[PDB]
């Protein structure tokens, strides 16, 4: 089997992605925040704490006829950015661009933190890091891609996010008219749950590549690129004006300027990030201040390959026995 599933920016900023997805009997369509950084697949639901829910589309278990509650499964999770939810556990059929999923855990919050209340364009997140990662307790549940892996044509997603446009989340193969020249396969350590892999270096604007080891993750559910400092002073170096604001938190830069490109390695690969894709725009509504998208990583404890990143490139998640990771441009 394989799927096909159209993603799409939530906002004018690509500030995340949303994925329609059909869970239940008959079909509720929610749309996801697929994210490989976690491994849960929660939904705001007829369960959610109505003061909490502000525009949301919710999945309504008592309404499936496939829907069945998992006895005692409960679910908490907390994410990098403070944000957080928690509540309990259905299994039902969920589909993605065509590829069913029967049995898959629907985590059906009761609580969600301010942050998913306020954001009305997304109805949940669709984990795609490894299963080791899920929150559900006594008993861990599998992500989508684990329970589909074995039906698929072939043991891999690909993440295919558009700047400023719709892009693609392809699941079972791998398609070859997506992307330019070859894709560059490199390995992937899952001893935290992630997908995660070692970069071979940067180069900033047109200067040299400097050849320099960076482990980091790749994370379709951070928005931004977050390195080490190092790198990240490197970059806005070359931004006449640029500073870091611990008012504002991070590095922000004049709205004047024109942003030089990142180019990051993927062995000896090279994905160029260009210049438009690190502006995020204003700090506040009518401010000259403009938010940068290349960040510190330090205090994160890790360094994250987000949207920024990964919307330069068409990037293959391969969850053969030995998983790998595979850029191509496009």
């Amino acid at each position: 089997s394989t799927g096909s599933a159209t993603t799409t920016p939530i906002d004018s900023l690509d500030d995340a992605y949303i994925t329609p997805v059909q869970i239940g009997t008959p079909a509720q369509t929610l749309n996801l925040d697929f994210d490989t950084g976690s491994s849960d697949l929660w939904v705001f639901s007829s369960e959610t704490t109505a003061s909490e829910v502000d525009g949301q589309t919710i999945y309504t278990p008592s309404k499936s006829t496939t829907a069945k509650l998992l006895s005692g499964a409960t679910w908490s999770i907390s994410y990098g950015d403070g944000s957080s939810s928690s509540g309990d556990v259905y299994t039902d059929t969920v589909s993605v661009g065509g590829l069913t999923v029967t049995g898959q855990a629907v985590e059906s919050a009761k609580k969600v933190s301010s942050s998913f209340t306020e954001d009305s364009t997304i109805d949940g997140l669709l984990g795609l890091a490894f299963s080791t990662l899920n929150t559900v307790s006594p008993t861990q549940q599998k992500t989508f891609f684990d329970n589909a892996k074995a039906s698929l044509d072939s043991p891999v997603f690909t993440a295919d996010l558009g700047y400023h446009a719709p892009g693609t989340y392809n699941f079972g193969f791998i398609d070859t008219t997506a992307y330019t020249g070859s894709i560059t396969y490199t390995a992937v350590s899952t001893k935290q749950g992630f997908w995660e892999w070692t970069s071979t270096g940067y180069a900033v604007g047109s200067g040299t590549f400097k050849s320099t080891s960076i482990d980091g993750i790749a994370d379709t559910g951070t928005t931004l690129l977050y390195l080490p400092a190092t790198v990240v002073s490197a970059y806005w170096a070359q931004v006449s004006g640029a500073k870091s604001s611990s008012s504002v938190g991070g590095y922000v830069f004049p709205c004047s300027a024109t942003l030089p490109s990142f180019t990051f390695g993927v062995g000896s690969a090279r994905i160029v990030i260009p210049g438009d894709y690190i502006d995020f725009g204003p700090i506040s509504t009518g401010s000259s201040s403009c938010f940068g998208g290349i960040q510190s990583s330090a205090g994160i404890g890790i360094n994250i390959f987000g949207d920024v990143a990964l919307k330069a490139a068409f990037v293959v998640f391969n969850g053969a026995t030995t998983p790998t990771l595979g850029f191509a441009s496009k």
